[PDB]
């Protein structure tokens, strides 16, 4: 064998960077938080061939070669200690593989980002810069703030959310006095100045507008932080870039007349304080993309900025077939939805996979996923798998469906993705293979003739069935078609059950028996056809199974009104019965049956295998005889008629 794979994972996500807190991420940067960090391993065997639904603490282990930094439970699972590079190892009967692991420090207040060099505000009114927190690594760092002016007679100070729980915060430096001081900042060990010079200008001339946010508006329905808005302010600058005033209030903006890129938004001040803000938000919106905005004054038009709207959480993206082909068995159960979804590969927005976790035993994610996304399948062959109109159709409550199955057969089953993902049709080929003997239980199936009655035969096997299955059958001048493999029982068709050593079915030479083995949910595995051959099937006996020569006798040696059975020339252990002497011949039974039978014993009761026998008769009465072979079973039958020749006639 070979190991193919050795990963480091925390659910279905290929790890890249890990802390000694125990925190991961992916490849972009994003943390994960869901399911336990573990080690993913996958094996294939000498020829190539991916070895499966094996045991992880059994048929393969784990170890850390440096557990002084980390630890590697057997099993798979995953828990870090400290900072360091540390090894880790597999075992599979006598195989070996080894990749290195790094733990990285937990992150640390590095450096104090700034959006400014120097802050310059006018008298009495208020400005703005952005802080932004950032490791050791240069990436984001969540803390707190203190900020405080040197000179607040001169200038005061403001900060949101008390300067507590982010990575971003937002400076408002309310203009007090005119002259020149300094900000001091403040975050855990490290300090950062800001100078500050108030100047009483304002000679208006040139308008700046600004984004407050992020400057997007996410239109999904769980997006963390909150952001479901655009904050915007405008503002008059003197010639010297100095803020004079705040005028959003007085100001006209306006979208186009009619929407033209699916970007579709709604404009509204939010006034508090004196403190305008112009807000945006969602006006239902089909598309992402970016939405310019038109300042206007009254009447005058100043300058533009475009917004852009957004969807993420997660949305299929990328599909990929496995294989052009899959060939179903029993286990479908007779809906090909469940073999299909496992010959695709589904991925989001960020190539990330995605599936139906056991999580959520009743919904099946992979699934509803691919639902979002898919528009119709087209079944080449309708008699075979109808094609998908509508996808709210298909649905996975335990029961996975459903493309069902009609009939055996081979198809082609193209999907239809909505032009919204720009995924291309992919075709799948699907063969639907029809029961046949191989998945047929019972051995040494062949007919025999029937006991009941004629023109009648018998099913026997020599071993028993697979505990749980059933036997139906079906007869016609012609072969019934085998059905898919998986499908009910159509109990319309096939409505006669068999248990084998027993039932029986008329039918002529000729003709054709169809039949059909069901497994314990009522589904077709099996599928035989039988030929009835003239000797398959049962007739009554005849003077030809009779092979003794019997002589009815009389004369003066016999008593009047009976007659004497001569027997002449049986088979060794061969024995003969009586009917009674009626006026007409007895029924003749079937060839094959036991002498027990009721209908038998009673009619001819009387044993005359000793041909010594004499029973009452008359002249034009008739009398019937059957032969017995050396296993108590039936095999000839002949009628006599009498004369008065062969009566007694003496006391
Ligand atoms: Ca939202
Ligand atoms: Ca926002
Ligand atoms: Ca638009
Ligand atoms: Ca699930
Ligand atoms: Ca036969
Ligand atoms: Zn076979
Ligand atoms: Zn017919």
């Amino acid at each position: 064998a070979e190991v193919s794979e050795l990963k480091l994972t925390k659910d279905n996500k290929e790890v890249v960077t890990l802390y000694a807190n125990g925190n991961a991420f992916d490849k972009d940067g994003n943390q994960i938080s869901s399911g336990t960090l573990t080690l993913t391993a996958k094996f294939k065997d000498q020829y190539g061939n991916e070895l499966t639904g094996k045991v992880a603490g059994t048929d393969y282990t784990f170890e850390s070669l440096n557990p002084e930094v980390l630890v590697v439970a057997p099993d798979g699972s995953v828990t870090p200690i400290v900072p360091g590079t540390a090894l880790v190892k597999v075992k599979y009967g006598e195989v070996t593989k080894t990749i290195p692991v790094t733990v990285k420090a937990n992150p640390v207040l590095e450096t104090i980002a700034v959006d400014s060099t120097g802050v310059s505000v006018a008298k009495g009114q208020k400005a703005t810069f952005k802080v932004t927190l950032k490791d050791q690594y240069g990436n984001k760092f969540t803390g707190n703030v203190n900020v405080t002016s040197d000179k607040t007679e001169t200038a005061t100070v403001s900060v949101s959310n008390s300067g507590i729980g982010q990575s971003e915060y937002t400076v408002t430096v309310n203009g007090v006095a005119e002259g020149s001081t300094t900000i001091t900042i403040k975050s855990g060990t490290k300090e950062v100045k800001v100078p500050v010079n108030v100047v009483a200008g304002g000679p208006v001339a040139n308008y700046q507008i600004k984004v407050l946010d992020d400057g997007k508006i996410d239109k999904s329905a769980t997006e963390s932080p909150a952001n479901n808005d655009v904050q915007l302010k405008v503002y008059a600058v003197d010639a010297n870039g100095n803020i004079v005033g705040d005028i959003t209030n007085d100001v006209t903006i306006t979208s186009e007349a009619t929407d033209t890129n699916g970007v579709i938004v709604n404009a509204s001040k939010s006034t508090a304080n004196g403190d305008t803000v112009y807000v945006i938000t969602d006006n239902g919106s089909k598309k992402v993309g970016k939405e310019t905005l038109t300042v206007k004054l009254g009447t005058v038009t100043l300058g533009t900025v475009d917004v852009e709207v957004i969807d993420t959480t997660l949305k299929a993206t990328v599909v990929t077939k496995k294989a052009d082909l899959i060939e179903l068995d029993a286990a479908d159960n007779g809906d090909a939805l469940a073999k299909l979804l496992a010959n695709l590969d589904i991925k989001d927005q960020n190539g990330n996979p995605m599936v139906d976790s056991a999580a959520t035993p009743n919904t099946n994610e992979k699934l509803q996923a691919l639902k979002s996304v898919l528009s119709g399948i087209v079944s080449s062959d309708t008699s075979v798998i109808g094609s998908v109109s509508n996808v709210d159709n298909l649905k996975d409550d335990a029961s996975i469906s459903g493309l069902a199955v009609k009939k055996a057969g081979t198809v082609t089953l193209t999907l239809v993705f909505n032009e919204d993902s720009k995924i291309a049709p992919i075709a799948i080929t699907v063969k639907a293979p029809a029961a046949t003997q191989d998945g047929v239980t019972v051995t040494g199936l062949d007919l025999v003739p029937g006991v009941t009655g004629v023109g009648k035969t018998k099913f026997t096997a020599t071993d028993k069935i697979k505990s749980g299955h059933k036997l139906y059958y079906a007869v016609d001048d012609s072969a019934v078609p085998a059905p898919a493999v998986g499908t009910t029982r159509n109990s319309t068709k096939f409505a006669n059950e068999i248990t084998v050593g027993t039932t029986e079915v008329a039918a002529n030479a000729g003709q054709i028996i169809t039949v059909i083995e069901v497994d314990s949910s009522d589904r077709v595995v099996g599928y035989k056809t039988f030929t009835v051959e003239a000797a398959d099937l049962s007739v009554a006996a005849d003077k030809t199974g009779f092979t003794a020569t019997v002589t009815p006798t009389g004369g003066n040696q016999v008593t009047t009104g009976k007659t004497l059975l001569a027997v002449s020339d049986l088979a060794n252990g061969h024995k003969l019965y009586a009917a009674a002497a009626g006026s007409s011949a007895a029924a003749a039974p079937v060839k094959g049956i036991a002498y027990t039978d009721t209908t038998v014993r009673t009619t001819y009761g009387t044993e005359v295998t000793s041909g010594t026998v004499e029973v009452d008769a008359q002249d034009g009465q008739h009398i019937s005889i059957i032969e017995v072979d050396e296993n108590g079973k039936v095999v000839g039958y002949k009628d006599y008629t009498i004369t008065g020749i062969q009566i007694g006639t003496k006391s």
